[PDB]
């Protein structure tokens, strides 16, 4: 009967005490409390909502619920970004030997999964010869040398969460800012994060519509970290159309060394260095975010962030010659361009189906057991803002298939051209404190 007066207090506007919370996400996680009483306290949350003090609760006792990671033994300030994600978003591969050139130590846990692109994973495969087996003491020891290491992840943290969120998502509970805010931060403190980064994606097609709700979801994990005791800030970016031109893994590689130099396409070095600066300042090696701006940049400029990639890749098996030479990659049989048919300005990229045209292409996997051809994907050519006149290719398939038809009316279906457009401004919001 405790799991009853449980929910009929939150029914009734009352805060759950810490111990009924750690109840509630024990029972549920060991199977002693059923599907039916979690949706039903579920429900009550989604209208009755939960203090501070309750969401850092529920956080920790998700965070608790299974294994936990301990980073102690590698020196420093752990800082992990979480990202929503989104299409062309290379921000993972490009901060992780960035931010280490400035001895920021980057602890990285990923894996493959599901999408439109293949996980960090299956970018840095890549590379040749790279690949993820390590124990934790060599992982350790890599991150304490290079303050660069990447690792597969665990599967079994926050087993709590993984089971309320698909009860969440078959019962109408998936959008309540407690529980969502808990289930991303305790995945992060779960594996071992002294600090997180938020970028929380807004705008056309993204989970968060209006930047005043992505603030919102944003300013609550920040309380919830600082009540946790892990510094926690946030970057509200656009997500209305790709970032970037690159679309894929191998295409993605090379994209990704361009912004390493500090030259690429001007969105992402303006996201990573705003994620970055961020990170920076966390880890304790900039005193704020205008001067680890300023370091950021200049480790772009003299070359030590991509002599941080070589490193990177060289430790784990990878060929690094092919940051400077990246036509080392893998290349796709076929480089088809999709010749714009009306004649204007770019008006809208609708980001989430370019996506999928490019898993359509073999980038990244439908299913579970689907191949991924690293070499395919797509290039865009033209952004949101710019002029195109009829003919001009708007983007670029790469695809180790004659016939990518499908691909191609895809593309079309989801790029418009107008008289006029303005591109959404990239950079919203942060959150410091």
């Amino acid at each position: 009967m405790r799991m009853v007066d449980i929910i009929i207090k939150k029914q009734n506007g009352k805060e759950l005490t810490t111990e009924e919370i750690q109840f509630f996400v024990n029972g549920y996680t060991d199977g002693s409390i059923p599907d039916y009483q979690a949706s039903a306290l579920a429900m009550a949350i989604f209208f009755q909502d939960m203090s501070d003090r309750e969401r850092a609760d529920l956080t920790m006792a998700m965070v608790n619920s299974g294994e936990t990671i301990d980073l102690s033994a590698i020196e420093g300030i752990k800082v992990d970004k979480h990202s929503t994600g989104g299409v062309g978003d290379t921000t993972t591969l490009v901060l992780a030997p960035l931010v280490a050139a400035l001895d920021v130590p980057v602890a990285k846990m990923s894996g493959r999964g599901l999408g439109h692109t293949g996980g960090t994973i299956d970018k840095l495969e890549a590379i040749m010869g790279f690949h993820v087996e390590l124990t934790k003491d060599e992982f350790i020891k890599l991150v304490n040398r290079d303050k660069v290491a990447v690792i597969g992840q665990s599967g079994n943290l926050t087993p709590a969460d993984k089971k309320l969120y698909a009860l969440r998502d078959v019962t109408g509970t998936v959008n309540s800012i407690p529980l969502i805010a808990s289930s991303i931060m305790s995945k992060k403190i779960a594996a071992g994060a002294d600090a997180i980064v938020l970028d929380v994606k807004t705008g056309a097609g993204a989970f968060m519509k209006t930047e005043e709700d992505a603030a919102e979801l944003a300013k609550a994990m920040v309380r919830i970290g600082n009540n946790v005791g892990r510094q926690t800030m946030a970057v509200i970016s656009d997500m209305s159309q790709p970032l970037g031109f690159a679309i894929g893994n191998a295409l993605e590689v090379k994209e990704a060394i361009d912004t390493l130099k500090g030259e690429g396409p001007e969105d992402l070095h303006e996201l990573v260095l705003t994620l970055g600066s961020q990170m920076v300042v966390l880890a304790k090696k900039a005193d704020t975010l205008d001067e680890a701006r300023a370091k950021l940049e200049e480790v772009m400029k003299n070359g030590k962030a991509l002599e941080k990639f070589k490193d990177f890749l060289k430790n784990q098996g990878g060929d690094s010659s092919i940051v400077d030479d990246p036509s080392k990659l893998p290349q796709a049989a076929y480089q088809i361009d999709v010749p714009a048919k009306e004649a204007g300005v770019v008006s809208e990229i609708v980001a989430d189906e370019i996506g999928v045209a490019a898993m359509l292409l073999g980038a990244g996997r439908a299913t579970k057991e689907d191949e991924i051809d690293l070499a395919v994907g797509i290039m865009l050519r033209k952004k949101v803002g710019d002029k195109v006149e009829k003919g001009e290719p708007l983007v670029t398939l790469y695809a180790n298939r004659e016939n990518v038809d499908e691909v191609i009316a895809k593309v079309y279906d989801n790029i418009r051209i107008a008289a006029e457009a303005k591109a959404p401004k990239l950079i919203h919001t942060l959150i410091t404190e």
